[PDB]
């Protein structure tokens, strides 16, 4: 009756086919989206399409990819035609549905099941009181008439350390960085923007992020999937890791939360 | 014989495979080197060692990533664990070796062969004239005792149009990044320095640089290897792109000039 995805990525047919399988129900039943949903991967119009027609019954965190997408339809960025978002961008329906898509939630809490979800999980750096803070202020920014303005202002790399003193561009884009595009931290609570990798593969002083103990990884779970290149692995636990890289001829992973039950949908 | 290869990310390992592969002969043979001596693999020390003792048998155009590192070794630019040159970095003739790479030229020029290396290539709004102008200008900065100085200075995306105008920290940045960052241009000669996948998968106005006729590429071929996802594919007679990215997944690729003829060492 609760489930947590994982990065989609354009990947309708298999998003439907686990929820069949696991016989999914908007009425009864809840879905949490780690939230890559439209990147490398077919269907990312008909993803987009299916998960806001939940309404309630969904419960999504924004990633690097939705982000990115938000970019080019505001002529931010340039689309790359590899990341196949062409047929979304296109057409009679993108406003609708990407006006939605800026509405929506970059972390997601659960007192009741102790649950935490965001996009690439939580900075040891930071407590829950100051993740929920920093989560409501890019959201309302990206909820705004000058979201275009944040996405610009969104794309840097070089603030590392949350310093409460930290404002203005690099405030936000510290915050951008730590939901949206986060995997290895230096021994301390810092934060490296360049490798993607197996733990065991990454060069020297980099740990994953999850292997540095804090605050809110001592009361709550933490749901959470970007890191592709980890596959769901040696993460302790209360920490789950559910992008196992659908799109890249991977998987698509589907946790019920109640009995803690694994479903799995291959490519 | 004259072998030409490009980018040699500290992939020792795959140079010393491909140079046996040839039998090349320091005493008869001369190599090119298309820059990018240091980036991702793991030996850019032993990949600095031999080409520096090559002396006039090499034939070297410095890349971004060679500069990066200078940046790093003057205290300039933060040291990235990806790159990995702390071995390099940490080594009893680190001195002895960045002070050479330093003093190594941006554009090499052979009369007989008709032939021209850079690291990205040439801008179609320059002339050869103007091109060794550039060149030296940029070689005597990096030569000189101040030379952290300008590795700090090149950092804008911008000047992006040639002009005999610019002065100052504007001119250093365009023919830097002209050299060494360049792939896309505009119709009219101008950079973009945003856009780094392939030409068949890209947004529009933006042609290859090559693609656009230019005062050198009329009267000379032009080796350069710095736009991997350029694949070695795609280009005009008489331009050579070099970079298949050995680094990567890819392969180095080495080519003998007066036979046209390709050797190739996978990673
Ligand atoms: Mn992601
Ligand atoms: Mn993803
Ligand atoms: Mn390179
Ligand atoms: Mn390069």
């Amino acid at each position: 009756a609760t489930y947590l995805i994982g990065d989609v990525h354009g990947c309708y047919d298999e998003l439907i086919a686990l929820l069949h399988k696991v016989e999914f129900t908007p009425g009864k039943d809840t879905l949490w989206l780690t939230g890559d949903l439209v990147a490398r991967g077919p269907g990312s119009l008909d993803v987009l399409r299916y998960v806001k027609s939940l309404g309630d019954s969904v419960r999504l965190v924004l990633g690097n990819h939705d982000l990115h997408l938000l970019a080019v339809f505001a002529g931010i960025s340039r689309n790359k035609p590899k990341d196949r978002l062409t047929p979304l961008l296109e057409a009679p329906d993108a406003d609708e549905l990407l006006n939605w898509l800026r509405r929506q939630p970059l972390l997601q809490i659960d007192e009741e099941k102790k649950l935490v979800m965001a996009h690439a999980g939580i900075t040891p750096q930071w407590d829950l009181q100051t993740a929920k803070e920093c989560a409501r202020d890019v959201e309302a920014v990206l909820s705004s008439d000058s979201y275009p303005f944040f996405l610009d202002a969104m794309y840097g790399d070089m603030p590392n350390n949350w310093s409460p003193e930290l404002r203005g561009l690099g405030r936000l884009r510290f915050i951008t960085n730590a939901f949206t595009r986060m995997r290895f931290c230096f021994p301390n609570g810092q934060l490296d923007m360049y490798s993607k990798e197996s733990p065991e593969e990454a060069p020297a002083p980099l740990k994953p992020w999850f292997a540095i103990p804090g605050p809110v990884a001592e009361e709550y779970s933490i749901a959470f999937g970007h890191w592709a290149s980890l596959e769901g692995k040696g993460t302790p636990e209360g920490i789950y890791a559910l992008d196992t890289g659908c799109c890249w001829g991977g998987s698509l992973t589907c946790l019920r939360w109640e009995d803690k039950q694994y479903f799995v949908q291959p490519s």
